[PDB]
């Protein structure tokens, strides 16, 4: 009946990953982890509009090599179980630090969806994106939030019902 979506979300640590997956998913969220090792796998869904968006939460990477058992994890995923949409959640506070991970999914082919949040911090820190300059540097979609502060979110979940067809 319901037409459904996969989408993954990737990102560096602590950029508010945890906080954009609770905020999309709510109640609606299973947590174990990924086979054979202690590392932490959640999983959950929402519905948007007629349609419904299983959501999976990649492990938190700086990169993706294969340094770590996290990446593997990450790469593996994004590559070979091949989600219809990557949400990359990239904070604006280190953008530049950030958008290492970012180059690299750009050339794996994944179908991008950029999440800069952390804008109030950034704002109240004096640092200024130019999203709009971003957004057409990268060629990927860009939306600005704040997660913790409830904004953006609505504009996010509208985003990725409209990126899911550009694996189309
Ligand atoms: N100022 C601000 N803090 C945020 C935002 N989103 C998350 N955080 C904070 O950043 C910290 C790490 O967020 P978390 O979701 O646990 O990050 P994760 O490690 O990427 O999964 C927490 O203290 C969050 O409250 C935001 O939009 N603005």
């Amino acid at each position: 009946a319901m037409k459904s979506y996969e989408i993954a979300l990737i990102g560096n640590p602590n950029v508010g990953k945890s906080t954009i997956f609770n905020a999309l998913t709510g109640e609606n969220v299973y947590i174990g982890n990924w086979p054979g090792v202690t590392v932490e796998k959640k999983e959950g869904e929402f519905e948007y509009n007629g349609e419904k968006f299983k959501v999976v939460d990649l492990p938190g990477v700086y990169s993706l090599t294969a340094n770590s058992i996290d990446e593997i994890i990450a790469r593996d995923y994004i590559i070979n179980e091949k989600p219809d949409l990557v949400v990359n959640i990239v904070d604006a506070t280190a953008l530049e630090r950030n958008l290492y991970l970012t180059l690299q999914l750009m050339e794996m082919g994944a179908n991008l969806l950029l999440a800069l949040n952390k804008m109030d911090l950034a704002k109240s820190l004096g640092i200024e994106i130019d999203v709009d300059k971003l957004e057409k540097i990268l060629g990927v979609k860009v939306v600005p939030l704040s997660a913790a502060k409830k904004m953006g979110i609505e504009e996010l979940k509208k985003a990725i019902s409209i990126a899911v067809k550009d694996k189309k």
